[PDB]
């Protein structure tokens, strides 16, 4: 019955919840690993043994949540899914029970810091799906319905799960809206170092790039254990905002631009024991996504370079803080872009509060609420925002998202 | 033999110190507290069992250490401290003994970033201290000595270790120098919000308070158990840096300063299984720690507020980014005045960089480095410095620094 405080309104909660909690973090009593990118208890096969206490634990939460806990149309689900992995050696969600396992999925997930909104999730059933050419039509309507004209609203299409782990549904991309990256002669990086290998995987499969920049990817979808395919995106559907400050009319000449939509892909959904290899899901972006890390990180655009010296900065001294001082500004210059055009973005102070309140209701209506404050804090401005001044137990529940290896180094080429 | 990536240059270490580990973090296998601020295995009474396995753990570490291990001198000490605590039930440590294992206490300080320097530390030996206004001449003497004119140095004193336990050497003070904080009639604060109690824990003993904002506190020393009393360091010894920004004439007036000397006052440090519950030790101060988090802390002095003001910011809403802006500027000018005087000061660009640097060797010429990513991370700026993006194993190694209760809530006063 552990207790967490803030100190900044000593504000105390406790957590209970910590108690249901079933897989493992990777810390021990005499190590602590919080700060491990991907441990392996967060990354992805498994038998029809341990599949039907999986089944019960999910099915008990799903029908308490409903207040029909152990009546009769409980107790027939829970014999039906048992006959049906007698019979199967696995077996299928309700629709219902799919929207439940997805939304908690999100709830659960202790690095987002936009968990606020999981209720309000639309989660669209792509269980019919058997082709390449069927999963790229469920992603544009998928993007078309999330983007809602900048209007953004958040969603996540579910392929059908994994059964013998060779028949496997995968977006190969790790977002469905990446620029791509492109290496030079002299070595150096052109649009975005992250995906240098994902283009080159897509111009060996024909992608012809137009070698640029800021050029939206080809999707790459595998179909059931099928190798991959090419599927460009309408343009039409793949919204932009420019970017420019409004104070600067020279940021403008910068010439940065980045895509609304932040919709991963190449997670995991675990329900109720259940496998979904390919899953995308989207929300919308906090400035500091685009702003501090994709913009400013070493290996990725890292544009803090150039923003400091159109500001003629102090770029002899480190300790003029020349870098701190163009990286605020590239955050403002987002989060007034994005703004400008309708087009939904949370500014980091606004989404750590949103999420102090979050974890306010999920201690009272739920008894606790997973928080991993290496991620939770944002990447700037650290100590201004209430997030950093929280205590957070992070531990795992299910259902939930996991990491899982790329497909190019696992999938039976041919 | 654990593994731990840099994912900004892929630099990868192999962490075996962690074995040679002994206390405990709080975490467990199916939950982390690396957010937890005060956890119950960092706070601290021991017997005599115990106490010698300690001190043979120690012992052996520190003849491994000058490349005489197990030989005639160790095995000589090893009776000889074994017999004294036959004898006593506690022993004594050699000059040479207290030096080392000051210096590995802070060596081991996983939340400490400046550790490239642990290993030049200055060891005052204040064991024959027995009166408070002994103590006090052994602190006038750390403060003249550490701060050496603005070129500072680090050093530590060490009061006689812990015995029966109601005969302890303790420093009330959290730091040596400190700014007393002052409630108001409407309940506001002038001063500094943090010690708003130990200024009347001051005044409740007698302070005559020059009731203002930056005023200096006097030490609360205890000797040997006995009430603690009041002492004023010598004002000339309190070196004192008056920011001001190398742009803004306006930023006089804002009439800040701070003082030159970060010294830790109410820490216990732990050789071999002895207490040491007095050793106030000193650096210097890295920039962010005052421009960030002393300034700009909301429970703090909280000047974000007025520094927009006269910046003339967008303080109508929150997207603005007017905190981050008016934050990197007051961390500008406490590094350039600090800077302007020369007295040491570091800022966190640099001391990230060197304890990346620091972590290498320790990985090296040691096995490993204990880290708490929570609290290396600089509270501004985060990921564009380069601790962000490496990962850290947090252990508990011994020596070590311990939080302990606050004197004033156990003392047996009379
Ligand atoms: C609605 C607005 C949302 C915002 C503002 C948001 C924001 C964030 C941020 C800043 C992170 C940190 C990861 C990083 O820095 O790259 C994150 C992580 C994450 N979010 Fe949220 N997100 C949103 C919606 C969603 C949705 C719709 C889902 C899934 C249904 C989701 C699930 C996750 C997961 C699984 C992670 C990563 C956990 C891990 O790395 O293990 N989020 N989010
Ligand atoms: C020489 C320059 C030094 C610098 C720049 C420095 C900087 C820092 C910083 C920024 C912290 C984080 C704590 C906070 O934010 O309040 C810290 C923690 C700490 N440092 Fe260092 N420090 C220095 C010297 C020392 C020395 C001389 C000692 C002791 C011999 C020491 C031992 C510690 C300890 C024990 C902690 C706290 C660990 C905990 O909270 O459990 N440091 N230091
Ligand atoms: C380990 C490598 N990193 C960087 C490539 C993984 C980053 C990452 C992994 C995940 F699983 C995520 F769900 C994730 O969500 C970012 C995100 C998602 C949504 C819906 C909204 C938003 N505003 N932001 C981001
Ligand atoms: C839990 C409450 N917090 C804030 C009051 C404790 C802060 C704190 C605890 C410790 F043990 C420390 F050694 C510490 O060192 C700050 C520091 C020390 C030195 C020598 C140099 C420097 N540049 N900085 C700071
Ligand atoms: C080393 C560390 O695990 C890694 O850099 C993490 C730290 N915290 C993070 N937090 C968020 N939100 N996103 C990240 O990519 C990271 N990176
Ligand atoms: C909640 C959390 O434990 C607490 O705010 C910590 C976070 N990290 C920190 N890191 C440093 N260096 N100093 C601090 O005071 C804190 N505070
Ligand atoms: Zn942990």
């Amino acid at each position: 019955f552990l207790k967490v405080k803030n100190w900044e309104t000593d504000v105390v909660l406790t957590d209970t919840l910590h108690l249901k909690s079933t897989l493992e973090t990777g810390c021990t009593e005499h190590i602590c690993m919080g700060s491990i990118m991907l441990p392996s208890q967060h990354t992805r096969v498994a038998t029809k043994d341990q599949l039907f206490p999986l089944a019960k634990e999910f099915l008990d939460q799903y029908y308490s949540s409903i207040k029909r806990f152990g009546s009769k149309a409980h107790m027939d689900r829970l014999e039906e899914v048992n006959k049906e992995i007698e019979s199967t050696s696995t077996y299928q969600l309700k629709d219902t029970e799919l929207i439940y396992g997805a939304k908690h999925a999100w709830r659960n997930a202790s690095r987002c810091v936009g968990r606020i909104q999981w209720s309000k999730l639309q989660v669209f059933d792509a269980r019919d799906c058997t082709t390449a050419h069927g999963m790229f039509n469920y992603i544009c309507n998928h993007v078309k319905y999330a983007t809602n004209k900048g209007n953004l609203r958040s969603a996540i299409t579910i392929f059908p799960q994994r059964t013998d782990g060779k028949h496997d549904f995968r977006v190969w991309n790790s977002q469905l809206i990446r620029y791509a990256g492109y290496k030079q002669p002299d070595g150096s990086t052109l649009g975005d170092p992250a995906n240098v290998q994902f283009t080159e995987i897509c111009i060996q499969q024909g992608w012809k790039a137009p070698r640029g920049r800021f050029d939206v990817l080809p999707l790459l979808l595998q179909a059931n254990g099928n190798d991959p395919e090419l599927f460009q995106i309408p343009p039409e559907l793949v919204l932009e905002v420019p970017i420019r400050h409004p104070k600067f009319d020279w940021f403008k000449d910068l010439g940065l631009k980045w895509y609304g939509l932040p919709a991963v892909s190449n997670m995991l959904l675990e329900i109720g024991g259940l496998e979904f290899s390919a899953c995308p899901f989207s929300g919308w972006y906090m400035g500091t996504e685009i702003g501090v890390r994709d913009y400013c990180d070493n290996s990725r655009y890292n544009i803090l370079e150039e923003v400091a010296k159109k500001m003629d900065l102090d770029m002899r001294k480190t300790s003029s803080l020349w870098k701190d001082q163009a990286l605020v500004e590239i955050n403002i210059a987002v989060l007034y872009s994005f703004q400008s055009d309708k087009v939904t973005i949370v500014d980091h102070h606004s989404a750590t509060e949103s999420f102090i309140k979050h974890m306010e209701n999920e201690y009272r209506c739920r008894g606790g609420c997973p928080a991993d404050w290496v991620w939770i804090v944002p990447p700037m401005s650290g100590s201004i925002t209430p997030v950093f001044h929280q205590e957070m137990l992070n531990y795992r529940l299910t259902p939930s998202f996991e990491y899982q290896p790329d497909p190019w180094n696992t999938h039976v080429w041919k």
